[PDB]
């Protein structure tokens, strides 16, 4: 599968709002993730035990973390599907340390979708979502891929 540049432009738009405050749309985005499917909680050992929303907004460890998982998406995003050197270590890390199936992915990718839906309606009509989705289902078919060279079901 293979996106438009129209594509990237609708999901680089977005991204550039998203990038006025990379941490805020992290704390929203694994907020949602952890709410909607607490069982994704379970996988951070630094956090994990965190009880509450007001907890999860308060956790700095939670912030940067959200940070790091944006700031990788968001150098994935911008090499428009040019991204296997990005994605071996991630791939590999994921597989074999963090244990982390493609559903878990899928989940993620949900509560992207529905924050970048919520802050961003100048900039996340239905096409732009499309593509964002678009994108978000590349990447999560090329880490499947590699998943399964690793010897992980996911």
């Amino acid at each position: 599968m293979v996106l438009s540049e129209g594509e990237w432009q609708l999901v680089l738009h977005v991204w550039a709002k998203v990038e006025a405050d990379v941490a805020g749309h992290g704390q929203d985005i694994l907020i949602r993730l952890f709410k909607s499917h607490p069982e994704t909680l379970e996988k951070f050992d630094r956090f994990k035990h965190l009880k509450t929303e007001a907890e999860m907004k308060a956790s700095e460890d939670l912030k940067k973390a959200g940070v790091t998982v944006l700031t990788a998406l968001g150098a994935i995003l911008k090499k428009k599907g040019h991204h296997e050197a990005e994605l071996k270590p991630l791939a590999q890390s994921h597989a074999t340390k963090h244990k982390i199936p493609i559903k878990y992915l899928e989940f993620i990718s949900e509560a992207i979708i529905h924050v970048l839906h919520s802050r961003h309606p100048g900039n996340f009509g239905a096409d732009a979502q499309g593509a964002m989705n678009k994108a978000l289902e590349l990447f999560r078919k090329d880490i499947a891929a590699k998943y399964k060279e690793l010897g992980y079901q996911g």
